[PDB]
């Protein structure tokens, strides 16, 4: 594929995909060209950033256009946000501009939000309404583990330990500069980090809930190894020459539409082996940039919660005239329910809404909840399951708004709210009416 772009992508039934190589050298440099054309045609545009963190980015490089910056809470016609703003917006009966133009940065976000998005976002271009251009290195349909680079990279195939190692694996100890290592889970992280210091190695450890505090540790480079989880595939940029990459992740995947469940190690898709590749190759500079990785990858995730979820979302914004949202077309092959399957109405879909926004509970549950006619303050639900005991210790009492000690039970089990413990606490409060 490729990258340039020209003004005649911003008529409307057009949808682009810039595929661009990963670089402020580009992204940066064209999505002004992009704002300034739209500003020119007098176009209502919609810029949509996966997270906080390319938001802020994005913002850097437009300082001094007119441009509004929207959170969820008058000369500007383009407006930059979240995938999942744009999707809370028309989810929540809230009115948006008809946007002439959607420019979707990280187009592949595997996010409930961002893939209904891209199936609003193609329906409004597919109907003649709108242009829209999805900016990635990793286009939805394309399967290709090692793609386009700044710089050539060295791929190799090799044995990478998922536990601490004594003996053998030289190649990872004797290595000059820096590392990326990406891992499944945090545990695996904190066995291979500790290993490392017994031998003498520097990590930085990224995951989730570590990364506002730890993402700013690396920017200085006084580190031999970060060693993260999948949470720097996308918004993270390293000052590394090779990555190690053990091709594995845990999901949120439904067994049984009765039960979610985080399974590891599994094997990661193409778009993630190339995005966790894609931390080096980045500086026509650096030329022996290095890429280690483990497993084989799968495209075969049907199972996943995310791509149920992003159909749930879709099933329930709304267009007029019997028109059906679709799912952008490379990803139309991992939805397999019925058009309107998830469509909620009016009571139902009001709770689905109030569920997730003040409820703070996954697609999945919330659709569960609102699904069998229970309301945002009825938490009876979460106490009227059986075997589904969550538990910290040995069977988790609470203390509800009207009475009782119950013993937390809920009828559906979403492995999100009980899989931390700020996760729990959250959920704990949510049974106890007090949130």
């Amino acid at each position: 594929g490729s990258d340039a772009y020209n003004e005649e992508m911003l008529r409307k039934r057009k949808l682009t995909v810039l595929e661009l190589h990963p670089g402020a050298g580009k992204t940066r440099k064209v999505l002004p060209q992009i704002i300034k054309d739209c500003i020119q045609k007098r176009l209502r545009t919609a810029v949509l950033a996966p997270t906080r963190v390319v938001a802020c980015e994005i913002a850097e490089a437009l300082k001094g256009l007119p441009i509004r910056y929207l959170t969820p809470a008058g000369n500007e016609i383009v407006d930059v946000m979240c995938h999942a703003t744009l999707t809370q917006k028309l989810l929540t009966p809230t009115r948006v501009p008809n946007y002439q133009v959607y420019i979707m940065d990280e187009a592949h976000f595997i996010d409930p939000a961002s893939i209904a998005a891209r199936g609003y976002i193609s329906t409004r271009v597919e109907l003649g309404e709108a242009a829209a251009i999805f900016m990635t290195a990793t286009p939805p349909g394309t399967n290709d583990p090692f793609p386009d680079s700044n710089s050539p990279i060295l791929d190799v195939e090799a044995q990478v330990p998922d536990k601490a190692w004594s003996t053998g694996y030289e190649w990872i100890t004797n290595f000059t500069g820096r590392t990326v290592w990406f891992v499944p889970s945090v545990k695996s992280g904190n066995e291979i980090a500790i290993c490392l210091q017994k031998a003498g190695k520097r990590v930085i450890q990224l995951n989730r809930k570590s990364f506002d505090t730890e993402y700013p540790k690396t920017k200085n480079n006084e580190w031999d190894f970060v060693v993260t989880t999948d949470i720097s595939e996308m918004g993270a940029n390293f000052g590394a020459h090779r990555v190690i990459d053990s091709r594995k992740c845990v999901k949120p995947v439904i067994l049984e539409d009765d039960r979610v469940i985080l399974n590891g190690p599994m094997a990661i898709t193409s778009a993630s082996a190339a995005q966790r590749r894609g931390r080096i190759g980045r500086n026509p500079s650096q030329i022996g940039d290095e890429y280690h990785y483990g497993g084989a990858t799968n495209e075969d995730d049907h199972d996943l919660a995310n791509w149920t979820e992003a159909k749930i979302l879709l099933d329930n914004i709304y267009l007029p005239n019997g028109l059906v949202a679709q799912m952008y077309q490379p990803e139309r092959d991992k939805v397999f329910t019925m058009d309107g399957e998830f469509r909620l109405r009016g009571e139902e879909r009001k709770n689905f809404v109030e569920l997730m926004r003040n409820g703070d509970l996954p697609v999945w549950l919330a659709y569960k909840v609102a699904s069998n006619g229970y309301s945002y303050q009825d938490r009876s639900w979460c106490f009227t399951g059986q075997t589904n005991n969550t538990i910290l210790e040995d069977e988790v009492e609470v203390f509800t708004k009207t009475g009782d000690r119950k013993i937390l039970r809920p009828k559906w089990m979403d492995a999100r709210v009980c899989c931390d413990y700020q996760a729990l606490k959250s959920f704990k409060e949510f049974a106890a009416g007090k949130r």
